[PDB]
RNA sequence: AAGGGCACCACCAGGAGUGGAGCCUGCGGCUUAAUUUGACUCAACACGGGAAACCUCACCCGGCCCGGACACGGACAGGAUU
């Protein structure tokens, strides 16, 4: 499960450090809504039905893949939406909820969600 | 006070004048919301290279903007904010 989990904290890393990747509903919404996202990522503990039924509800109806983590904060502390000094906080703030990776940057480490999505297709 | 010498920003011999008139322009005063301000014997007053319609622009009457770095807290991708 390390192979899979920091398989896409290395995706997300180069693709943040890369580019931009959308962070938070709206631009999650709108970066999806656009016909070239590649998978997203969303939290567990969300206390409203309505926006996890959302999320997915709109994300199957498209052709794009979906890995699931348990906590929004230490996905947010992840996903680089932090002030983090190495010496204080690792997150600071409430961590995100849903992401969506617009590109990779490059194919260093494709391989994992080539696999990620065969055993989604198994 | 005396004795030497000197200068048309002194005089003499004169020339052209200014002071008088209209106007231009600079100062004071008066008036004004404001009539921005410096300079007042030579050594201030067509001077600040100052001939300002706006800008200049300081002054008056109104109205936007932050072009308030940085540090520390706070709030924040369920949204700090524009
Ligand atoms: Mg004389």
């Amino acid at each position: 499960v390390m192979d899979v989990n920091t398989a896409l904290q290395e995706v997300l890393k180069t693709a943040l450090i890369h580019d931009g990747l959308a962070r938070g509903i709206r631009e999650a919404a709108k970066a999806l809504d656009k016909r070239q996202a590649h998978l997203c990522v969303q939290a567990s503990n969300c206390d409203e039905p309505m926006y996890v039924k959302l999320v997915e509800a709109l994300l199957a109806e498209h052709q794009i893949n979906l890995i699931k983590v348990d906590d929004n904060k230490k996905l947010g502390e992840w996903v680089g939406l932090c002030k983090i000094d190495r010496e204080g906080n690792p997150r600071k703030v409430v961590g995100c909820s849903c992401v969506v990776v617009k590109d990779y940057g490059k194919e260093s480490q494709a391989k994992d969600v080539i696999e990620e999505y065969f055993k989604c297709k198994k």
